[PDB]
């Protein structure tokens, strides 16, 4: 009986076995826009992605990711409201069964139909196990997926998701450019959080995109016929794999933006 998104495992249950579900810094949130304060001092965020390795795509029976070789600094993450160099690890989506819901972070309530996660980990701690430990030990950047028209550079994503259906499976991805998802602006909102998956761990420097990316319904279609299973097991579809918005207690999101 491990967790999932599912009535009997999914976030509600979380807390059981990761109690600081119930903590002061959890994620996602809904970024309320009116209330999130300009910051002056907030640095335009560094993305340097060309020499990007990934390495495999993976289905996990929660997501699928792509890999990359994060033993170097080929993909890293640095400026915005970080400290020190962020080397990327993985992506990957969560999405829903309709447009309507998928995304993890809200803006002003609305749902998005996905959103995209670029993991990053701080390079002073050497390794991702050490980061996740630490309070400023990862870096997420975050994208929304609304439906409209595709977006050429993830179809070599969907194209291959036929070959990772079910749980445990994966396959070789090799020259994959994340640069292809990127909005045009880096405008951002950052808040300090966690991951939004067990175990939970509070040691995530959120940085959400203002502006959404456009994919097509065929796009979006696609992630809907990965399953949660493994095969040879009961076929349910890998949809609604987002965790709701969470407390803010006491935190301030900060805009890079006016
Ligand atoms: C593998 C692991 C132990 C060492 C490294 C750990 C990873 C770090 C990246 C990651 C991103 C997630 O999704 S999200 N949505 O929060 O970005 C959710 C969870 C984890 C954990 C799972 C547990
Ligand atoms: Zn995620």
């Amino acid at each position: 009986h491990h967790w999932g998104y599912g009535k009997h495992n999914g976030p509600e249950h979380w807390h059981k076995d990761f109690p600081i579900a119930k903590g002061e810094r959890q994620s996602p949130v809904d970024i309320d826009t009116h209330t999130a304060k300009y910051d002056p001092s907030l640095k335009p965020l560094s993305v340097s992605y060309d020499q990007a390795t990934s390495l495999r795509i993976l289905n996990n029976g929660h997501s699928f990711q792509v890999t990359f070789d994060d033993s170097q600094d080929k993909a890293v993450l640095k400026g915005g409201p970080l400290d020190g160099t962020y080397r990327l690890l993985q992506f990957h989506f969560h999405w829903g069964s309709l447009d309507g819901q998928g995304s993890e972070h809200t803006v002003d309530k609305k749902k998005y139909a996905a959103e995209l996660h670029l993991v990053h980990w701080n390079t002073k701690y050497g390794d991702v196990g050490k980061a996740v430990q630490q309070p400023d030990g990862l870096a997420v950047l975050g994208i929304f997926l609304k439906v409209g028209s595709a977006k050429p550079g993830l179809q070599k994503v969907v194209d291959v998701l036929d070959s990772i259906k079910t749980e445990g499976k994966s396959a070789d991805f090799t020259n994959f450019d994340p640069r292809g998802l990127l909005p045009e602006s880096l405008d951002y909102w950052t808040y300090p959080g966690s991951l939004t998956t067990p175990p939970l761990a509070e040691c995530v420097t959120w940085i959400v995109l203002k502006e959404p990316i456009s994919v097509s319904s065929e796009q979006v279609l696609k992630f809907r016929k990965l399953n949660f299973n493994g095969e040879g097991e009961p076929e349910e579809l890998m949809v609604d794999n987002w965790r709701p918005a969470q407390p803010l207690k006491n935190r301030q999101i900060k805009a890079s933006f006016k």
